[PDB]
């Protein structure tokens, strides 16, 4: 990340061994479940591209997934260059990816006074795009084929419903609640849920199926 | 959270990996047992809404539960906007600004640390989530206080813990005690403390 | 706890997640053995009643034990109210010291004005915890007798562990040691006893 | 690393016990898998050559590996002295063998980044070790008859990372083998997607 | 320990959960082997008697050992009162230094006026711990004899391990080394002895 | 170590529970393998002799090794006194640098004085590393001559045992490495000609 010294200058601070190991453990445990996105965003908070590359390269397995991320980064870096053909140069696509830029150069870009480019946040946005492709990828089933098992508790069916929905806005969710959640529930709950009338909250539904 | 830099300015500090894992492990282990409420309040203490959403979004399972929280948060945000109707300075925070959905890290700090009309969006948003979390504690409570009956050979100590654990999730203690203790408990006369009861059944 | 900001004002500081887990693990690991009393006192050091309630409420199990504590707290709060009947803070009631009817800020004003509401509430809880330590004590000190081939070292530790939860040491010692201990007369130090039985 | 004391002077900072043990555990756990390179670069971040030698010398096993590193360091030290005839730092000064902590700070804070240069040399030796402990060749990575393409892709790029470790400009032509060594059911699907399809498009079409 | 607030005054700082567990784990793991002495001095470094009693009281087992320590503390406290008989603070008694009749604040003023009551009380406890280290020493130095096929290096470690709890080294060595050791003449260092017995 | 208080004065700061346990665990796990030397220098960095003695005395086993160290410390302290015969501190003797006859405060004044600053902390660390090296060679069981590749041992593992033993005692002679390899590799290794790097050798025996 970036920090200010006693002198008031913007200097680089190395990513901590704790944060790096926390990221390694997260990818090993949480695979590419939807919660890997906020885990990445939290651990990469305030990081410059130099720090972020350390995180990605430190992952041991999942090398096919990391290859998908690196492909996505090249696409976004190319799109950047397309719209962006003793002072500091303007950052290229590879400069934002930290592959052709140094720690110090990345700090100058984020903290300069005129035309401040947050290269850290942009590169984080590129990686979230690749992670979203992987999160969508390890969830095969679509929200339409999420039907409550004959002897599945309604609590657990609701979690599979919204987990799958998460892998895919706030409003497109509300279209699935009143048309797919009630439709795909098992016959024991569909009778009870339709008996609560329209406009019932999700809380009122989960209690009525307990 | 918020911290002061070397110059004395109020700047954002990212939530620590320690705190984040402590909250993630807590939800994994404690489901929505009653003790999840004080854990959130302790771990999110001093957090801005940006930090708090990271905690909620880091949860892996319980996505149906989190949707109940999002309903409660929107309801409370509506109450805010209703009682807080809408160049150069920051805007006045809306309901969604306190929920951190339409406001940034910097804006949240400006609201909390400004000398004029300091609105603590972090504490307000924590209050909204505790309301949603309280709804979940009742929901994952399996047993009713009535089906907690002492086993024929169950120690009274362990029976008392299952009794008050169930009571926590949402004259009766003596009725549901096993036949051996019921004779002993009624023999202690009225007004006996829980200490006296646990000793007389050991 | 309480801290001073850059302006020099008394403000509330959140109990640390480390300290909270230390208390949670202590209750999980040390049950209600006698050493839970110093553990509570150390981990709740400098805490206002708001902080202490976070500690008690964070415990998952042991709810029967916590119910005994709240009975003790109500009794002590009543004793407070009995002896303590515009623009300034009210005088704290029993429940204000228990943090149930008082806020974080009110608790700081009381302590830093000069009524230490934090330490008083700790005294009430230690009183309740003492009742639980005696309660989970399985064996009575009278039924602590030295095994036939038990070393005097281990018997003494097992003896005083029981004594901690709530002339007899020499009586319940094995036959080999009682002769040696009675031959030293009464008033010999425990060092002299432990050396003479090794 | 280098830090400023209360007076504002550049003084040596002792490497922390946390960082040192993290590196010790990393070598114990990660052997010479490819991810040992980022571990070293992250844990040696901001380090002077004095600090870096403490990390290398703290390793318990793998003494044959360190001898490969020490050969590589001497090879790079010779190249340095050849192109570069306090004093001005020699090749051995960057390795921290003939220079002191204070001298290394003077060089870095003028400006020759002796810490970063010596890290660059050690990454060269560690890359040689990553390639060496790589068991399987990329040619013998073929998709199983009932192996899911997802799992085949991960074994493929695990192996591919291990042998392109010692390469400066990585050879992107080798990935074509992924389609060649894939099982007959997916090769039909992959040849049906034509060349230039992204790895995402391949992994979706084989699930 | 003692710290200075923003105003520059000496105020009490509570012992950290990290330090307290380090002390609890140490006594659990290292029993009363000789290395418990330096462990205590490091973990109780800078502590006032209030802090030190927290450490001792947090120990769960070893209650017979702690009972010997508390005996020694009273003896030293009596010796203090023996040699140390309005508006300002009283002069500290033996029990005041032991933290049994003195508060956190009183202890700090004494040290920060002087009298290092923390260091004195640590010194008294080291006396009791030394009595315990000698007491849990099982074997005497004479029954530490080099095995017939024991390497001299390993014999030396058992020799000085036992010797630490409370010219002989050469006597108790096996016949194979005694020939070599006596043949090196007197005044040879222990280093020289270990090379000649390898 | 030494730190500055709010007043700006040089005062002693107690060694951290983290560092001390790290040192205790290090000696328990790493015995007297060569890697014990870096652990000591890193964990004792910035320490005064008072702190360092706390580290040594906290070690539970290896009391014969510590007895060798105390001889070496006394030997080096004598060398100091031989070459180093009203209001401020005395000048430090050999035993003062070993922390046996000097206090915490005395050690700090010596290290932090502007004029004639004697770094008693670093000097005593040098004496102990000298003794610890003697123990590293001593727990080295085998001599470099009896390190021969097993009949079915992979050359990789033989190289590690070779240089581990060599580290315990700058000769820089690899003539034994090729000589003591098993007959299958010696044929291949001698066939690579002189001047081949260790990388090329380890690759050619895989």
């Amino acid at each position: 990340p970036i920090v200010t010294n006693a002198q008031g200058q913007m200097i680089h601070q190395c990513i901590s061994p704790r944060t790096l190991n926390a990221w390694v453990k997260a990818v090993e445990e949480k695979a590419f479940n939807p919660e890997i996105i906020p885990m990445f965003m939290a651990l990469s908070c305030g990081a410059v591209p130099y720090d972020i590359n350390t995180m990605l390269n430190a992952i041991g397995g999942h090398q096919g997934a990391l290859q998908v991320l690196k492909e996505v980064i090249n696409e976004e870096a190319a799109e950047w260059d397309r719209t962006h053909p003793g002072q500091i140069r303007e950052p290229t696509g590879s400069d934002i990816a930290g592959t052709t830029s140094t720690q110090q150069e990345q700090i100058i870009w984020t903290t300069r006074g005129a035309n401040s480019i947050p290269v850290g946040d942009i590169y984080r946005k590129w990686i979230v795009l690749g992670l979203n492709k992987m999160v969508k990828m390890y969830s095969p089933v679509s929200i339409l084929d999420i039907r409550q098992g004959p002897k599945e508790p309604f609590r657990d069916y609701v979690d599979r419903f919204y987990k799958t929905l998460r892998a895919e806005t706030q409003e497109v969710k509300n279209a699935a609640t009143e048309t797919l959640l009630v439709q795909n529930s098992n016959p024991d709950c569909k009778q009870i849920l339709k008996a609560l009338g329209p406009g019932a909250t999700l809380e009122e539904m989960m209690v009525a199926c307990q």
